[PDB]
C-alpha cells in the first residue's frame, strides 16, 4: 500500500507539547507517536499509559540515534531549539521545531548552514497562525488585491489575566515571548522586513515585574523596508480572555482578523447587556492551526513538498524581537539590521 | 415675520405626556406650550413650575373652548381619545393624538366622519416609528427595491423586566398594549393589510396574570392579503432591556432594525466577555422619533401638509389588535375583516 | 490491544453519503470505511479509488449479508431508510441512520419494534445538530438554569439561494426537509412535546413551486404541551447564504445561536460598509457536527453506551413535521397526536 | 422673564461655521444667531436668506465692536483663532473658539494672559469628543473606576478617501489637522501630559503629498508622564467612511468607543454577507456633540458656570501636535516639553 505512516519521535512534554503529541497519537492521517524523550519521568509515564508510546528516553540523543522514528518535534523549552534541530538532521531525521528557532544570532546561522547541509530533510517551524483558517483567508484577500498594498499593520497578543499569578512568580523578554507570531505575521502578509523599532512598556498591574526585567504590557511602532507601518501590542493581562487580533488597513480597504476573540456563535442577552463569550487560553483559540500545522508537516514528507516556513522566517523573527527588546531597554530607536 | 409660533394644549401628563410636554416647551421650533390640562393638581403645578404653562385647565372641553391654542396634543388614557379628537376639531384646533385611536371599532368609524368634516385641520397619530431614523433608513432600502418584495417581517416589541412588578399589581391587553406599533410597521412597509391570525400566549414568569386575563409573553403568526407572512412577540419581561426589533424579509435580501438594542458605541470587555451595553426603555431608544414626529405635526400646520398618518392607519391598528385578543381567547385562527 | 477497529458500510453516497463516507474513511478514531452499497456505478468506483474501500455492492442487503462488517451508515432517499434499518439489526450490525427515520407512521412503529428487539446494538439517529459545539454551548447554560424556564423557541431554517434553481426543477414538502432539525432542537432544549401547529408559506420568488406542492418560504407557530411556545421559519432562498439561527427566550434571559451565520473570525471593511462573511452550506456551517455525531457512534460501541438519540425522537420529528404539512394544506390548526 | 436670550456673532461660515451658525439660529434654547462675519460675499447672503441674520459685516473687530451680541463663535481658519478670542475679550464678549487655539506657542501663551485677564468671560475650546454621548459613557465607567488604571489608550482619525481628491489639490500637517481631537481625548480620560513621541507616515496611495509635506497616513507611538503608553493613527483615505475610534485598555478591563463606525440600527444581510452600514463623514458622526456643546456655551453663561475646558488644554493639544509633527520630520523620539 502507498505511502505508509510517519514514526515521530517528541521531545518536551509540557503544555504545549502534550498538545502537539495527543493530537500526532490520535487526530493525525499517516503518523506514529513512536518515541517520547524527557527527563521528568512523570511525563514519560503519562505518555507511555495515555498515548500508548513504545519508546520512551531520558536523552534526546539517545532517541534520535536508537528510536524506530522518521521525524522529530521539537517542543523543548527555547535554549535546547538549535542543539536538537542539528543532532536530529544529523542522525536523518525531518524536523518540525516550535518557535523561536533559537534565541542567538551566531547560533542561529550556525543552524541555517547545518540545514543547508540537509535539503533532503523538511525543517518545519510553528508558525501557526499562517495554518489558521481566518489568517488563510484573509491573506488569499490581501493575494487577491483585494485592500490593495498594505500600509498599516497592527497586531494584539494579550494573554489572559488568569495566568499572571504563575508568571509573576514563574522568561526571556515580553516580546520574545509574546510578539514573535505577530513578527511572522507582518513579514508573512506584506513579503517586507523591519527596519527600526521604538517599543515602551509599564508594570501597572503588578509592579514586581520590574525588578525582575519583564513586562507585563508592551507597545511596538516599526517602520518596515518600504516606510510600511506597524503596530504591535503584548501584554500578560487582558480580563475577557486571549486576544489575539490582526488588522490589516491597506489602500482599498481594511479588514480585522478577531476585532474581539468570539469563542463560538452564541449571543447572550441579561441583566448586564448583550454578551459574547470570549476564547480563554491558545489551546481554545488555535486548536485547529495546531491540527493544520501537524498535518501539513506529516503531508510534506510524504509528498516531497516544502511547506515553505524557513530558517530564516525564524531568524528575522528572533532578530526582531531581539530589537524590540532592545529598544525597550534603551528607550530609543534601534535598528534591526544592526 | 412668515409663519409664526402655533400655541398648543395637552391633555395627559403621565409619563409619555411629560416627554411630549418637555419636548414641545423647550425643543420644538416653531411652537409653544400655552395650556395643559389634567385632573390630578400636582401634574398641573408641574407644568406651571417648570414649563411656565400659561393656562391650567381641569376640563379638557374648558381648554378647546378658552385656552389661547391653535392645536391639541392628546396623551391621555386611550377610553378618552375618541371624545377629545372630536371636541378639539370641533373647535377648530390641529390634533395630534397618541395611539391607539381609539378601542371600539364603531365610535372609530363615528369620529372618522367627523374628521372627514374638518379637512381643513391636521390629524396625526403617534405612530413614531415611521419618524425614527433606523426605520426610515430600512424604509429607504426597501422602497429602493434593495431586498425585493416583501415575504415575511417578524417584529418584537419586549418591555423590560423592570417594569413587571409595578403592571402585576397595575390593562387593555397584551397585543393592543405592546403590539399596535408592529401592526401599523407591517402596514407601512408592505401597503397591504392583514386577512388571518392565530395568536398564543404564556405566564410563565408570572401566573398572577391568569387570573387578570393578561399575558406576559405572546406570540401571534399572521397571514395578509397577499398571502404574505408576519410573526409578532410581544412581551413584559426582558431581562437585558427594551426589545424592540423588526426583522424584514424579501426575495433579493434581508434586513434588521436593532437585531440588538445598542446603547451607543461602547464596546465594554471584561472578565464577563464582549458586552454591548443595551438601551433600558422607550423614553431613551425613541427619544430622537418623539422629537422628529412632534415637529412634523407643527410644520405641517405652518406648511400646510399632511404628513399622511390616517384615522384609517388608526383604525386598522386598533382591528388587528383586537383579532389578535380574539384569537388568544378563542385559541383560533379569527380573520382580522370580521 | 484493547478495543480495535469498527469497519463500517455505507449505503447512500450523495453529497451527504460522501462527506460521511470520507470522514469515516480518513478523520474518524478506530474505524474503517469497508464496505460500500450504491446502484450508480460511478458513486461506487469513486468509493474504491478515492477512499480505498475493498468491498462494493449493489445490494443493501448483499453488503449487510457478506460484507465484512460491524456496523452501517444508511444515508440513503428517506423513503429507504426503515427498511434498510430493519435489515441491519436483523443481520446483527450497529446502525446509524440519517434523518428522518422514516414517512410513514405506521411503518416507523413497525421499526421501534425491530429496533426494541435488538436492545444490544447500537441506533443512533443523525440529528448533528446534538454535537455541534454552540448547540451544546446553549443546551449547558439552559441545563445550569442560566436562562430558567423556556417560554419561547424560535428557529429558522433557510437553504442558500444557489441551490433554488436545481431544486425547481428537481421533495416530500418543505417542513419535511427542513424543519425536522428545528423540531428536535425545539424537543432537545425543552423535554417537551408540540400539541398544535399552524403553517403558512408562500412562493413569491418562485411561484412554480406552487404547481408542484412545494413552499419556498414557509412559517410556524407550535405550541407545545405545557403552552411553551415556538416559532419556525424554512425557506429555499436566503440570499445571504446559508441561515440556521435558534433564539431561546427564557424567564431570566435569552440567547441566540448564530444570530448571524458568520463564516469566521474575519471583518471586511470597504466602501460598502462593515461586512462579515457569511457560511455558505450545510457541509460548512456543520462539519464539526458531522465529525462529532460519527465518532460518538463509533465509541458508543466501542464503550458499549448509548448516546440518547432514539427512535422516539425520530417519530415524533416526522409526526410533527407531517403535522405542519397537514396544517399548511388545510390552512388551519392541527394537533400534533392526531 | 428669566435669562434671556444670548445674541451670537459668528465668523467662519465654511462647512464647520454652517452647521454651529444653522444649529445655534435654530435648534439651540435661549440663543439668537444675530450676526455673522465674513469676507466671502456669498456667505453673508446665505446668512441672510437662510438665518436670517440681522448683522453682516466684512470685518471681525467691526462686528465685535458695533453688533448687538453677547458672545461670539469663532469658526474661522486657525490663524486667525488668537486675534479674534483677543478682541472679542477685550470687546467684553464671551468666546466659543474652534479647535485648534492656535498654531504658536508663543502666541498662544500671550492669547493666556489675556484669557486671564477677564475671568468674567467664558472661553471654550470645541473639543465637541468631550460632548459625544459614547465618549461621556466612556468616562463615567472610568472615573467610577470600572476599568481600573489606565494603561494603553489607542484613538484613530481616519477620514473618508471620499475628500481625497480635494485635498491632494488643497494645510499645517496630518496631525495638527486630524489628531489634535485624539490628544485631547488621551489627556481628558486620564488627566496625564505626554512625555515623548515618535511618528512616522506614508503616502502609498497618493505619493504626490510627499512634495508638498502632507501626509495621507500617519502613526504614532507616546509615553505620558506616569509610563502610560498611547498609541495614535491619523490617515485622510479610509475606505469604508469616517472612523473615529478610541479604544482604553485598564488594569481590570478594556473598553472600545465606536470599534466600527455603526451608522444606525440596521443590519443588511444579501449576497455580500452580513452588512452595517456606517457613518460617512464628520457632521454626520458628530452631530449631538455638536449640539451639546453649543448648549453648553450658552447655558455656561446664563448660570455662570465654567465648563471646564481651558486655553490650557488648547496649548497642550497644539504643543503635542507640533511634537508628533516633528518627531515625523526627524523621525526620531521627540520630547514634547521641548
Amino acid at each position: 500500500m502507498t505511502q505508509k505512516t510517519i514514526k515521530i519521535g517528541i521531545v518536551g512534554l509540557g503544555r504545549l507539547g502534550k498538545i502537539h503529541a495527543t493530537n500526532i497519537a490520535t487526530k493525525i492521517q499517516h503518523a506514529k507517536l513512536q518515541a517520547a524523550t524527557s527527563v521528568v519521568p512523570a511525563e514519560l509515564d503519562w505518555a507511555k499509559k495515555e498515548l500508548g508510546v513504545e519508546e520512551v528516553f531520558e536523552d534526546f540523543d539517545d532517541m534520535v540515534q536508537h528510536a524506530d522514528i522518521d521525524a522529530v518535534f521539537i517542543v523543548s523549552p527555547s535554549g535546547f531549539h538549535l542543539q536538537q534541530i542539528e543532532s536530529a538532521l544529523n542522525a536523518g531525521k525531518h524536523v518540525f521545531s516550535e518557535k523561536p528557532i533559537g534565541l542567538d544570532i551566531e547560533a542561529i546561522e550556525h543552524t541555517q548552514q547545518v540545514i543547508a547541509q540537509h535539503a533532503n530533510l523538511k525543517f518545519q517551524l510553528g508558525f501557526m497562525r499562517r495554518f489558521d483558517d481566518s489568517y488563510r483567508y484573509a491573506k488569499q484577500l490581501v493575494d487577491q488585491g483585494k485592500i490593495g498594498d498594505i500600509t498599516l499593520i497592527r497586531s494584539y497578543s494579550i494573554d489572559p489575566a488568569a495566568g499572571m499569578a504563575s508568571f509573576v512568580k514563574f522568561s526571556g523578554g515580553l516580546f520574545l515571548d509574546m510578539s514573535i507570531h505577530d513578527i511572522d505575521v507582518i513579514r508573512w502578509f506584506t513579503g517586507k522586513e523591519i527596519d527600526k523599532v521604538w517599543a515602551i512598556g509599564l508594570n501597572r498591574a503588578y509592579p514586581v515585574l520590574d525588578k525582575a526585567g519583564e513586562l507585563e504590557t508592551g507597545a511596538a511602532l516599526m517602520q518596515l523596508e518600504d516606510k510600511t507601518m506597524a503596530i504591535l501590542v503584548a501584554g500578560r493581562n487582558a480580563a475577557h480572555g486571549y486576544h489575539v487580533e490582526t488588522e490589516i488597513i491597506g489602500t482599498k480597504g481594511m479588514l480585522r482578523i478577531a476585532q474581539v476573540p468570539e469563542k463560538n456563535l452564541v449571543t447572550v442577552m441579561n441583566e448586564e447587556g448583550i454578551i459574547r463569550p470570549t476564547s480563554q487560553n491558545f489551546p481554545e483559540r488555535f486548536a485547529q492551526a495546531f491540527l493544520s500545522e501537524e498535518q501539513a508537516f506529516v503531508n510534506s514528507i510524504l509528498n516531497n513538498q516544502d511547506v515553505g516556513i524557513t530558517a530564516e522566517d525564524g531568524l528575522q523573527g528572533t532578530k526582531a524581537a531581539l530589537a524590540l527588546q532592545e529598544a525597550f531597554e534603551k528607550n530609543d530607536i534601534v535598528q534591526v539590521a544592526s
